[PDB]
Parts: structure tokens; sequence; C-alpha cells
């Protein structure tokens, strides 16, 4: 009973954050095995960072010029190597606390928790969705480079993200653990706009049925549209068009609650044309979008 | 930049969920010291449930009856306790994963992390209010008993809530940590209605700071109000009075934003009239009280 935007326990995680200075220019890192990854943007002094050079400033530094601090603990750096926009810092330590993991990248529309750092020292966290226009609506102020994303399966954390920048809309742009973007940005310090955003119709749809499932009717009628009826009506409101896997995905929900998905989504057409007029749904006044079908299942039935 | 609903790190409480059994009941405790706490329910069967004499079925039990998991883990329970409503299970071993703490009761309109575990296994983390009418809003499923809620201040966990139950509408009741309940409820398996709640003034008037902060401008407008004749307009829409105190706790951010606090009341007063005509404020489109004037600071400004 109840929904809320819940997030992954982070302690596998808070046992991995460390801080890394390079000179005067500091930030977070993730210490896994005797390697700790951080954003290479920290080989960058001050002036560097509108249009670095990395390869060049890297070649110009050696492994004395890092200091890794692990809570008071030092760590002694005997190597490093640039892996697109990561650095590994090979450390002469094991982290003892290193979970089983995985690097894993994920897709528009997917969730994950955010362990938000500062001065290698974890601060808060919160659950949020990678936005169909690569960026995420998270909360970072200076200081959170670094900072990580993940999921958890059983014993396994999945890591998906590292908190690079901030654009200037207030959205935030980041790399996978191997250091590829998501989206279309690079790490200096420039303006980088984003594309437009549009709104994730699965998820939209797996929130309608959690609702649902808490006791909020108000909004189903008897009609069924069909896919095509629907996604004309989607694309004109700025929504993901929905494809026959997207229905399958949401077949647990239809199942378990006997509403099937083009039922659900003759709805969701309603209320797109409509509005809500002053009603909430699950508390809220906005459709939601950032929870997936299988936020809903874990949360809505059970999943530890 | 950016504003979530942001829990705290969960770290040092996972190291403390145990399950614990008494016959076929089972639910969570907290393992601190070479103390178990837990709710006193676990010591009914099913037929207790409705009507249990407390004080009768401690007696008819022994130390053997009780079944302590820590993960793999069995803890040998070496004497039992009643304190009100939490069961203090000695066990033989500390826990050496104890972090710092203490146990507080918090007020209403107070925030706070749970941690929801079942089976003695952490499941998520979310931030919440305790509502005025003592009743949190959590999201909870069966076998939930005994999750707590807690704070973090540096270096140490101020725990503040233990689950029990969950009411007919849906909320949730529970006592701190000594076992004395939030609200006027008691720990048996009958209906008990909460009182009527209500809106939390001063978390609203901390969120419209954080949304000037976030550069959400457009409901602001030149008008000043008393605190008399704002309390009269709030009460009209059951939101709490205000008062000099709540004035003075919003000082930071009308210090940190150049408005004061009855120049952001006749605001306020404004929406409550007026509505919100589709427009938005920090992505939501109602107007949110679960961020007290500390959350707002934390994660607008800067805290660890
Ligand atoms: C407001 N906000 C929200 N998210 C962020 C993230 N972020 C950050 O924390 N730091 C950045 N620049 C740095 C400045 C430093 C000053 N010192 C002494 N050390 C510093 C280290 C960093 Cl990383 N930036 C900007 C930024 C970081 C990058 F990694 C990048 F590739 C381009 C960029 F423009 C930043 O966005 N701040
Ligand atoms: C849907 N939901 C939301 N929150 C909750 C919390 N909660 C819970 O997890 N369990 C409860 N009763 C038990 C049944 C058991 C069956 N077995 C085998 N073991 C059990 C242990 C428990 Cl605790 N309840 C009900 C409940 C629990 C109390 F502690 C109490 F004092 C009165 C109550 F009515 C419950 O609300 N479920």
């Amino acid at each position: 009973s109840g929904f809320r935007k819940m997030a992954f326990p982070s302690g596998k995680v808070e046992g991995c954050m460390v801080q890394v200075t390079c000179g005067t220019t500091t930030l977070n890192g993730l210490w896994l095995d005797d390697v700790v990854y951080c954003p290479r943007h920290v080989i960058c002094t001050s002036e560097d960072m509108f249009n670095p050079n990395y390869e060049d400033l890297l070649i110009r530094k050696s492994n004395h010029n890092f200091l890794v601090q692990a809570g008071n603990v030092q760590l002694r750096v005997i190597g490093h190597s640039m892996q697109n926009c990561v650095l590994k810092l090979k450390v002469d330590t094991a982290n003892p606390k290193t979970p089983k993991y995985k690097f894993v990248r994920i897709q528009p529309g997917q969730t994950f928790s955010v362990l938000a750092c500062y001065n290698g020292s974890p601060s808060g966290v919160y659950q949020c969705a990678m936005r169909p226009n690569f960026t995420i609506k998270g909360s970072f102020l200076n200081g959170s480079c670094g900072s990580v994303g993940f999921n958890i399966d059983y014993d396994c954390v999945s890591f998906c993200y590292m908190h690079h920048m901030v654009l200037p809309t207030g959205v935030h742009a980041g790399t996978d653990l191997e250091g590829n973007f998501y989206g279309p940005f690079v790490d200096r310090q420039t303006a980088q706009a984003a594309g437009t955003d549009t709104t994730i119709t699965v998820n939209v749809l797996a929130w309608l049925y959690a609702a649902v499932i808490n006791g909020d009717r108000w909004f189903l009628n008897r009609f069924t549209t069909t896919l095509n009826d629907f996604n004309l009506v989607a694309m004109k409101y700025n929504y993901e068009p929905l494809t026959q896997d997207h229905v399958d995905i949401l077949g647990p929900l239809s199942a378990q609650t006997g509403i099937a998905v083009l039922d659900m989504c003759a709805s969701l057409k309603e209320l797109l044309q409509n509005g809500m007029n002053g009603r909430t749904i699950l508390g809220s006044a906005l459709l939601e979008d950032e929870f997936t079908p299988f936020d809903v299942v874990r949360q809505c039935s059970g999943v530890t």
C-alpha cells in the first residue's frame, strides 16, 4: 500500500566512494578492486576546462600528481590510464568492500538510483530516469562530479551512470562506466544544449496500473483503442510512440489488474485530451513518467 | 540545481537489519550492540493478533522461542524484555556494524528516511514526513513490520520510527524506538481510524523558496500580508496555522532569496485562492508539503 519514488539501498555503493584531487581540481571517484574510476576532467586546471586537450594534459602528469583519499586513508596511485571520458587510477590496495558488480549501459526510459556525493562523502540518494534526450533531471550541486547511478539485481550492483556536468537548462549529463557519454555531449566547460525531451509513454501506463492497484480508478472507461489510433494522439502531445514490445512488457500488470493494455491506452488518450480537471492520481496532478513497469511490480507486488 | 525527494544514504542502517521469528510469526528487527529491537506483535500467533494480551503471551515464552537471523548467521537469544510496544531481545553477540546512534522522537511535519525491509532484507529507501495526524504516507507491503525510519546528523544515526501497521485508508502507523506510538493507535489487528490530516504550511513555504532558488518565480507578487490575515485564509483551506517560530525557521531561506516570509505568504495566499491554472512549480502541479526548511537548505546550499 502507498506508492513512493523508491531508491535502492545504497550501502553497497557507499563504501566505494573516494575523493580524487589532481592539484587544485577535485571530485568523486569509484573504488572497485584496485582501480579508481573518475571523470578525466579532474586533470584540468581551471584554465584547461574550457577546451582541454586531454591527451596532452595526461602525458604531463605522473602517478604522484593524483591524491586519492578514502575517508582518512590515502591510497597510493601506481598507474593511470584514460578510457574515453573516464580515468582509471590503479592503486596499491584493493577495496575490501568491493561488491559484486558490473558495468551496464541503460536505455532511455530506464530508471536508476543516484548516490550524490561531495568530497568523496555520500550525501543523499534518489531515483531518476534517463530521459529520451539522454539527460537526467537530477539534484546536484557543485562538487558532485563523479557521483554514480546504479541498480541492484539480487546481490549485484549494476553501475550505469557517472555524473559529469550540468547543462544550462539545469539538467545533468554523464557517461557510462566505460566513459562513453549518454547523448551528444563532450566533457568540456562550454554551453551545450539538449535535444527536446518527450514523455516516456510506457512508464505513464505502468504508473496508471499502479494507481488502479492502489484503488485510484476514476480515469478508467469502456473504450478500447488500437496502437495506431493511440500513437496518432501520443505524437500530438510529445509522447514517445508505443510499440508491441512495450505492450508486452506491460503484460504482468495487465494480468494482475484485469485491464488490457489497449484498454488502459484509451484512458490515457482521454487524460491527454481532457486533462485531469483538478483530480489527482496517486497523489499527483501530473502524469508521472519516471516509474518503469519493473519499478511498479517491485513496489506493488514484492522484490527485495 | 534540480530538486528531488532525497533520502539519506542507508548503509549505516542496512547492516543493522535482522529477521525475527517467533513460531510462525516473522518480521524485521534492529540489531544495535547486543540488543535486537522489534515490534512486540511478533509474539502473537494468528489467533492472538486481534486482541492480544501481551503480558500473558510474553510470560509463556522462553529465549529459545525466538529465532533471530542476521543474513545467514543465527543469533543466540539470552534474554527478553518488553518496553511499551517494542520487544528487546538480548543476544550473545554485539553487532560489529553498530553505528553511533540515538533514539529520538520526531514532531509532526518533520521528515525522515525509511529503509523498507522484508524478511530482514533491505529492499528500498525513500523520504517521507510525519503527518499532523501522526500517520505516514509510506510505501509498504506485507512483511515490512519492524522497518525503521531515521535521520543522519554528521556521523550519527537518529532512529525515530519503527513501522508497525497499515490503517484501512492505506496510511501507516508506528512507534518511536522506545515503543510509544505516534498518534492514538494500539498494536492490534483491528480497524483504527486516523484523525483528519492537514497541510504542513511551513513546509509549503520552504518549498516555494526552493522553487525561487531554482528559477521558478511566476507566483511571486508585491503584496505583503500579516500572520493573522494569512492564518485566517490558511484555516479555510485546512492548512496548519503559522507561528512566529515558523517564520523564524524560514529565516535562512528569506535571507538567501531576498523575499520576506510575509511576502512569500502573500503568494501562498494567492495560490490557495486562485489555484495554479495549469502551471507547475518545481515540476509539480500541487503544493508540496513534505520538505522541511532543513531539507531545502541541505539540497539547495550543501550539507553531507
Ligand atoms: C551545479 N552543478 C551541478 N552538477 C554539477 C557538476 N559539476 C561539478 O561538480 N564540477 C564541475 N567542474 C569542476 C569544478 C571544480 C573546481 N574545483 C576546485 N575542482 C573542480 C572539479 C570540477 Cl569537475 N562541473 C563542470 C564540468 C564538469 C565536467 F566533468 C566537465 F566535463 C565539464 C564541466 F563543465 C560540473 O558540472 N555542478
Ligand atoms: C500491507 N502492509 C503494509 N504495511 C504492513 C505492515 N504489517 C505487516 O508487515 N504485518 C502485519 N501483521 C503480520 C502478519 C504476519 C504473518 N506472519 C507469518 N508473520 C506476520 C507478522 C506480522 Cl507483524 N501487519 C498487521 C499488524 C502489525 C502489527 F504490528 C500490529 F500491531 C497490528 C497489525 F494489524 C502489518 O500491518 N502491511
